[PDB]
């Protein structure tokens, strides 16, 4: 578990989005497995904009940030789950490291700020929804 909380803005895994994110829609892409809702309080997340490969996530299943080298966003292949048929994910960048699918959320930084969501992962791989390209979060 875990979100996003920048501006007026949640930004959480669309397969882990509540009835209130839903209610309070802004905007969500199933391709990318996320989901966008409006907060009634501030956010104080900054968003890095970059083209960083390196950087640390905080892993739940082992209550410990880890450093990473991670690869640009792209399309990859991914596999049925209950939310979601097999499919491309767009916007995802995979890394060597630990997790499990109650890490989905966990954020990955860089030293400009937040990159993205824990979103995918299995066999010794780490997978991440990027959310530098969304610039609206900002304005
Ligand atoms: N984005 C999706 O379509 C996912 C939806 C939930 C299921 N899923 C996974 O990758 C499950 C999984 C296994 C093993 C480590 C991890 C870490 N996070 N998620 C992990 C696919
Ligand atoms: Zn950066």
């Amino acid at each position: 578990s875990g979100a996003i909380y920048v501006g007026n803005y949640r930004v959480v895994n669309r397969h882990l989005a509540t009835h209130n994110d839903w209610a309070n829609l802004v905007w969500e892409d199933s391709s990318r497995d996320l989901l966008v809702s409006s907060t009634t309080a501030q956010g104080c997340d900054t968003i890095a904009r970059c083209d960083c490969q390196t950087g640390v996530y905080y892993c739940s299943s082992r209550r410990k940030h880890y450093p990473v080298s991670f690869s640009k966003p792209s399309l990859i292949f991914v596999e049925a789950s209950e939310y979601y048929p097999a499919r491309y994910q767009s916007h995802l960048m995979l890394a060597v490291g630990h997790s499990e699918p109650g890490d989905c959320g966990g954020i990955l930084r860089c030293q400009h700020g937040v990159v993205g969501i824990v979103s995918t992962g299995g066999n010794g791989l780490v997978g991440f929804a990027d959310v530098r390209d969304l610039l609206w979060l900002d304005e």
